[PDB]
């Protein structure tokens, strides 16, 4: 059972995604 496990994954994907999208030439 996990209802708040997607928030930590969705928020991380947004912050981790910008780290790669803002550093790939």
């Amino acid at each position: 059972h996990a209802w708040y496990s997607h928030y930590v994954l969705k928020f991380f994907l947004l912050v981790f995604g910008e780290n790669g999208v803002f550093f790939y030439k």
